[PDB]
């Protein structure tokens, strides 16, 4: 399965990738690409990325970062609307659930406008990337929904 992992900078993408790696004993067919979106995107606004071949999207959100949730919402909807992304299965990692007063998954659903995503499979997984909680649960949802 070809999975794209996106999120604003500091969402926890690097941490999830190293923690998922640490969980493997000492998902063989999963391929991952990863980059930052939003104001700290290396390419926007002068060029677009290309999303060819993407089967699954993992969108990582810092749930304690209310100041940037609107920017995360705008990036998510812009990406999923690209021609090459119209069939992509969407996993949202609602990251940093360990932090006091972090936004819970139902608030994430509302703040990301997920209810307006029709004719496409999506799921919100609560996670704490530093402890590894919810990471395999999210990756299992994504890969099982792909089959
Ligand atoms: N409290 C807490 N910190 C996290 C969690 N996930 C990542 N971090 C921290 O948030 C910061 C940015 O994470 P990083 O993985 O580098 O984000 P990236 O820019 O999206 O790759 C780092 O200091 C991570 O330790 C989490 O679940 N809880
Ligand atoms: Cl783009
Ligand atoms: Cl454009």
């Amino acid at each position: 399965m070809r999975i794209l992992m996106l999120g604003l900078d500091a969402a926890g993408k690097t941490t999830i990738l190293y923690k998922l790696k640490l969980g493997q004993s000492v998902y063989k067919n999963v391929k991952f690409n990863v980059w930052d979106v939003g104001g700290q995107d290396k390419i926007r606004p002068l060029w677009r990325h290309y999303y060819t071949g993407t089967q699954g999207l993992i969108f990582v959100v810092d749930c304690a970062d209310r100041d940037r949730i609107d920017e995360a919402r705008q990036e998510l909807h812009r990406i999923i609307n690209d021609r090459e992304m119209r069939d992509a299965i969407i996993l949202i990692f609602a990251n940093k659930q360990d932090l006091p007063d972090a936004m819970k998954p139902h608030e994430i659903q509302e703040k990301l406008g997920l209810t307006r995503i029709r004719d496409r499979n999506w799921y919100v997984q609560p996670s704490c990337a530093t402890s590894g909680d919810g990471l395999y649960e999210g990756l299992t949802w994504l890969t099982s929904n792909y089959k």
